[PDB]
């Protein structure tokens, strides 16, 4: 029904250019979506979704290898055809602790092996606030290890800014596959996304919608702007299409997040338009350095990758949680 296509990974190996988000936010975590999350996933995966974001921190990692092994007992697909992500914490920095974090997440979501693990964030911070101090690239050390055993087929990192993509890719034996962080109207990351794909490292974007979607003093573009529907009405789209196809005209993977089936549908209805050298321009006149995204509470710690707001305790929810 939908036809994603996939880019290629520095590792030899493709990721598909969108996958289904699987956070379902910190409002306090919430789990009262679970289980529109997993049917809206049963859905995406019948449309022809393969790509799969998931992390440890997300909680429901059980719940999602369920879907999975019901979607391939069905013969909807085979383990082969999707990929899967999961993500390490900010408490398993020691290289050691990779190998700990990453079989149990593996053990939730029953399987061998993920296509991709993902180090969550650069900072080493323990379930009580203490900052470790830990050097990502002996974290780092951990994610090569877990390469060799077998345990994924590719390892990357997230939210890392440009120096610290620079020092990894200096001193790293295995490259990063990808750098998964934000990107959206607002927030186009220019001089990091270019810095990424010149070393091959393929971007891939969490909140793609930045502050567009309802979910306050917030910038341009809302869903009503004009510029956004104009461009809709040109090359039939939506709103949230026009912002999608952006980013994927731009070479970057998006990882949108929905329980909806129609937004499901809607988010992958997005691969058959070029957007014209007039329309690219609006579009980046959009980008204004607003990030959806900032976690304050992590400023003081060492590896904190944002520019820092001078002059401001971590919530609970951020730091220890059960999983299923
Ligand atoms: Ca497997």
């Amino acid at each position: 029904k939908v036809n994603v296509p996939n880019f290629k990974l520095n590792n030899g190996d493709e990721i598909p250019a969108l996958g289904y988000g699987t956070w379902l936010g910190v409002s306090d975590f919430d789990g009262t979506d679970i289980p529109k999350l997993l049917d809206a996933l049963s859905y995406a995966i019948d449309i022809g979704y393969r790509h799969i974001d998931t992390a440890h921190f997300y909680r429901v990692e059980p719940e999602i290898g369920q879907v999975v092994q019901e979607k391939i007992n069905e013969g909807v697909v085979r383990r082969e055809d999707l990929f899967i992500t999961t993500k390490v914490w900010q408490h398993y920095h020691r290289a050691a602790d990779v190998e700990v974090s990453l079989r149990a997440s593996l053990h939730r979501l029953g399987l061998d092996h993920v296509n991709l693990v993902l180090m969550h964030w650069p900072m080493s911070i323990s379930q009580e606030g203490v900052d470790e101090k830990i050097d990502y690239l002996e974290t780092w050390r951990g994610f090569e290890e877990v390469l060799k055993k077998g345990l994924t087929k590719a390892i990357g990192v997230s939210n890392f800014n440009i120096e610290q993509m620079k020092r990894l890719l200096t001193n790293c034996n295995v490259p990063p596959a990808v750098n998964q962080i934000e990107v959206n109207l607002n927030l186009s990351q220019a001089d990091l996304v270019d810095y990424c794909q010149a070393n091959e490292v393929v971007v891939v974007a969490y909140s793609p919608f930045g502050t567009m979607v309802p979910s306050l003093n917030s910038p341009e573009p809302k869903l009503d702007n004009p510029a956004m529907l104009a461009i809709g009405r040109k090359y039939g789209k939506t709103v949230t299409q026009v912002n999608l196809g952006y980013l994927y005209q731009r070479g970057i993977v998006s990882i949108p997040k929905t329980v909806t089936k129609s937004r499901v549908l809607e988010n992958a209805s997005i691969f058959d338009f070029q957007l014209d050298d007039e329309d690219v321009a609006t579009l980046a006149q959009f980008d204004n350095g607003f990030r959806t995204v900032r976690p304050l509470f992590w400023q003081p710690y060492e590896n904190y990758p944002f520019d820092v707001v001078p002059g401001q305790d971590i919530p609970i929810a951020m730091r220890k949680w059960k999983n299923g």
